[PDB]
């Protein structure tokens, strides 16, 4: 059933605290395996020591570029860019995972950790999981966060895996 990852944030090279997520396998595989394994690194890249280069108070934290640090890069477990697996699932509050996306079809390794609710990404970006436990961490995350994404500090991903 359902995966649980974990991710150890630090700001500025200090520990913060965990934050751990439901992955909703049961309904978004495809997507939920590329999460799941670029948080275990077991495909010999991921999610371990990425940044979050963009974070919005009031609307989402966003990190899985993991190659270029800034948004520009990052990739999934399937190549450069896999399909949008489907929109079952809906922007219904905070905590929730979702995909980011640059068009239709084009998931590769970035996702928003939604601090609100976003209804108007329904049916463009893919919801794969939901935050389990740490909401507030990720609650202290938002506030390095700024109007224009820019973080006041670095926040990164010192560890991360798979909790079961």
């Amino acid at each position: 059933v359902n995966p649980t990852v974990f991710f150890d944030i630090a700001v500025d090279g200090e520990p913060l605290g965990r934050v751990s997520f439901e992955l909703f396998a049961d309904k978004v595989p495809k997507t939920a395996e590329n999460f799941r394994a670029l948080s275990t690194g077991e495909k010999g890249f991921g999610y371990k020591g990425s940044c979050f280069h963009r974070i919005i108070p009031g609307f989402m934290c966003q990190g899985g570029d993991f190659t270029r640090h800034n948004g520009t890069g990052g990739k999934s477990i399937y190549g450069e860019k896999f399909e949008d697996e489907n929109f079952i699932l809906k922007h219904t509050g905070p905590g929730i995972l979702t995909m980011a996306n640059a068009g239709p079809n084009t998931n590769g390794s970035q996702f928003f950790i939604c601090t609100a609710k976003t209804e108007w990404l329904d049916g463009k970006h893919v919801v794969f999981g939901k935050v389990k436990e740490g909401m507030n961490i990720v609650e202290a995350m938002e506030r390095f966060g700024s109007r224009n994404g820019k973080t006041s500090k670095k926040i990164t991903i010192a560890d991360c895996g798979q909790l079961e």
